[PDB]
């Protein structure tokens, strides 16, 4: 009865997260999988995310934490769950609004479902920058992405994290190559062991 | 341009907290004070509140910052707030079902305003329990209540916080004494420093 992976796509706006994540499914699938994406809109704490910073850092949270269920059950069953966007990205967003620590930032995220792979789409940031991609100011505020890429870089220090770093700048073919590789070893290796729990 | 008393009234679950607000705030406006209670059903965030435990824990948190800019601005203008319940109540109740550590609850509310008297409503649990006020099944758990009780006495040893413990057993009038005399204290005194940050 071999649980299914959690895994993880990360990196900065434009990296490739958003096509990366439904290319591997699909491909997987042509193996049991699924996609999860966050912030998921479609439930209520997902609605009102649809102002104060603190409560939208913990409303981003808890829209993963009620997923948790979900997300412990489709695994038990045997689907490795695809995630576009996690704590991760939780703790660099707000960490690049400024005003608040890495370390407060972490805390509503602890205890999550660790994921067995964390796959992050590195990409000079002025090569996502040329990228094409628009419908959010956040895009060319230089600084935000900086300090965005900076949390994540900081994020990655914890040797406790399944952390693969991938070519992101690569043709959509070469990128999806190596998430391809990495996730299927995730599944046949990572697997053996229970989940895990995040920062704990 | 003397700031308000930020005032937060907590205890076990009928240990008159409801009714020692409400009387404390019209008793101060016969100075400026205005009642604040915890959870706040008003909001957006509050209507989602009307499972998943720490998804709960997540939005009473996100509950008390959406209210941080309002705080803020009534202690500004020369406002006292009392609270009826804040993030003490929420590590409790949390803290309460059992299933998460002190540490993690705490968490999400460190950064709040820091109140300037916090009244602990004291009273032996065999004797809220024979207290005009259901509507619960919480309020039979008599488990659940000393765990919340434990909870809240792990609180109260954080020397940082003006904690003042009331006899809430005595009668409606001789508590609504002693809480008035605290706050008056506090509304005079307390208010000469600026305002402080919750577990931090
Ligand atoms: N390897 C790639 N090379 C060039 N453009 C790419 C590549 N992968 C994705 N893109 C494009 O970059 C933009 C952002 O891709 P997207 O998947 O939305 O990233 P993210 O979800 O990380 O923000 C889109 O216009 C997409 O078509
Ligand atoms: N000093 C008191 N003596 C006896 N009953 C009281 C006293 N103060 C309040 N009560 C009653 O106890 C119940 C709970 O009071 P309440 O203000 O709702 O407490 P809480 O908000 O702490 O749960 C109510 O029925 C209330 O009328
Ligand atoms: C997980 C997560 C994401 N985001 C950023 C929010 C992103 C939602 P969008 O900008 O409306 O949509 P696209 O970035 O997919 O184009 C965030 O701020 N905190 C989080 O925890
Ligand atoms: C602050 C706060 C309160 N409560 C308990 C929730 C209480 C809301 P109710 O039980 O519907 O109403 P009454 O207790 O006033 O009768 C909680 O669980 N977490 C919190 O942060
Ligand atoms: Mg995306
Ligand atoms: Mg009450």
């Amino acid at each position: 009865a071999r649980r299914g992976a959690l895994i993880v796509l990360e990196g900065v706006d434009r990296a490739g997260k958003s096509t990366q994540s439904r290319k591997l499914v699909e491909a997987l699938c042509a193996h049991r999988a699924e996609l999860l994406r966050f912030p998921e809109r479609s439930t209520e704490i997902g609605k009102l995310l649809s102002v104060e910073d603190h409560s939208v850092h913990l409303l981003f949270s808890a829209n993963r934490w009620e997923q948790v269920p979900l997300i412990k059950e489709k695994l038990s069953q045997g689907v490795t769950l695809v995630v576009d966007r996690y704590a991760f990205s939780g703790v660099a967003f707000t960490g690049a609004k400024e005003n608040f620590s890495l370390d407060w930032c972490k805390q509503p995220d602890v205890g999550l479902p660790k994921p067995d792979l964390v796959l992050f789409l590195q990409l000079q940031l002025a090569d996502a920058a040329k990228r094409g991609a628009f419908g959010h100011e956040r895009y060319e505020n230089g600084a935000f992405q900086e300090r965005a890429l900076r949390c994540f870089h900081q994020l990655m220090k914890d040797t406790t994290l399944n952390w693969k770093m991938v070519d992101a700048s690569k043709s959509i073919e070469a990128v999806h190559e190596d998430i391809r590789v990495l996730s299927e070893d995730a599944i046949r290796t990572a697997t053996e062991k229970p989940l895990g729990e995040l920062w704990k």
